């Protein structure tokens, strides 16, 4: 079931749409969660890599979403892989009614089905050695069926991907509860779609008591939701030693507040989440939460994507300018979004003989 069927089977019927999905080169990089010294085993490996998706319409952009999964060594049998939810946007430039949510649902979808060696097979190396050769890559393997975790923080903003596209009276801004429930059920679906019935499935607002965190779980159709996070609780529940730290996530930014603040041994989990909210809170306040699964695949993921699922450019600087046509735009007047399309397009076809993919709606 390839990215094109996938997203035809969200698409509404007989409509035409084009998608961009663009990856970077897998990475070397550091652990997800800060190492600590009483841990009897490490990572001997990390690597990170970046799916970044467009859906166009009529010639014009109108959604994106940022990715990035890691997957995590400590041996040849012995491997987890994390799916860290970015960023969802729109920009209103759509003249068609689509379900963003199943869109965000079915690409998710899509990348819990890939197989976790398709990003160890060629891994650029972390620059604190391997040396002076230039193309030299490394090579791993793991499991095919290895512990899946996916990891978000809902926070509402005007944008996240499309520059002032909230100008755009079209779009369709949640607000901070309604976007919870939105990725709520984006989750409740991915688990009972692609989960195995012994998974970990975790809600939390910070700063809130469980009590109304746990009333909402309660219309969940997975049996198995609870009240918290998929973290740990190593070295006497040290925040800094259990909190994952993610590209332009809250919780990393909270993280670097704190050693900045000299303060990374003092805060406990429980405090961390108390602050996380106490220090950001009022004027800019709206309803934040943390949501975590972790558990396996129904299916084994056993997919190594095609060039039709995804484009993996030969450098990070054609990757950087591919995205940058899209995050560099202006979004106030519709020809933002009309030029995002014509400069990706026209960039994809002169630099690398590619087209966009085309696709035909198949949801009745
Ligand atoms: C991890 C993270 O990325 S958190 C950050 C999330 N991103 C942002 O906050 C950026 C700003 N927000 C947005 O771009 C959007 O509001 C999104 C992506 C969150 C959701 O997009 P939407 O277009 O609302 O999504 P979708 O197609 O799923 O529709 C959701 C609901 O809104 C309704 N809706 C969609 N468009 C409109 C509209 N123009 N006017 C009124 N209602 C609308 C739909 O009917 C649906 O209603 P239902 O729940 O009663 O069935």
């Amino acid at each position: 079931m390839s990215l094109n069927d996938f997203l035809s089977s969200v698409l509404p019927v007989s409509e035409q749409f084009e998608y961009l999905s663009l990856q970077s080169i897998p990475l070397e990089t550091h652990a997800v969660v800060t190492p600590n010294k009483d841990d009897k085993r490490v990572p001997k490996s990390t690597i990170k890599t970046q799916h970044f998706f467009s859906l166009f319409h009529q010639g014009k952009v109108f959604f994106s979403l940022e990715v990035y999964v890691y997957v995590t060594l400590w041996d040849e049998a012995d491997a987890e892989r994390l799916i860290f939810v970015s960023k969802a946007d729109t920009n209103g430039y759509c003249n068609t009614r689509v379900s963003v949510r199943d869109i965000t649902k079915i690409i998710l979808e899509f990348i819990l089905s890939i197989d976790p060696n398709y990003y160890l097979q060629k891994v650029k190396p972390a620059i604190g050695g391997s040396g002076f050769q230039q193309d030299l890559y490394l090579s791993f393997t793991c499991p095919r069926e290895i512990l899946t975790k996916i990891c978000l923080f809902t926070r509402p903003a005007s944008q996240y991907l499309f520059p002032d596209s909230s100008k755009n009276s079209k779009k369709h801004i949640l607000n901070g509860e309604e976007l919870m429930k939105w990725w709520g059920f984006i989750l409740d679906r991915l688990l009972i779609e692609c989960f195995q019935n012994d998974t970990q499935a975790k809600l939390r607002i910070p700063g809130e008591d469980p009590a109304r965190v746990r009333s909402y779980l309660r219309g969940m159709k997975y049996p198995l939701w609870q009240v918290g996070d998929i973290f740990t609780s190593k070295e006497n529940s040290l925040a800094v030693y259990n909190i994952p730290l993610f590209p332009d996530d809250p919780k990393a930014r909270f993280i670097h507040q704190l050693a900045e603040e000299d303060r990374l041994l003092k805060v406990s989990l429980s405090s961390f989440w108390i602050e996380l909210q106490e220090r950001q809170e009022f004027k800019l306040s709206v309803t934040s939460s943390v949501m975590g699964i972790s558990g396996y695949s129904l299916a084994t993921p056993s997919l190594f994507p095609s060039s039709a699922d995804v484009i993996v450019p030969k450098s990070r600087k054609q990757f950087r300018a591919i995205k940058k046509y899209i995050t560099g735009e202006e979004y106030d007047t519709e020809e933002g979004a009309i030029e995002a399309f014509t400069n990706i397009r026209d960039f994809l076809l002169l630099r690398m003989a590619t087209n966009l993919q085309s696709l035909t709606g198949k949801r009745e």
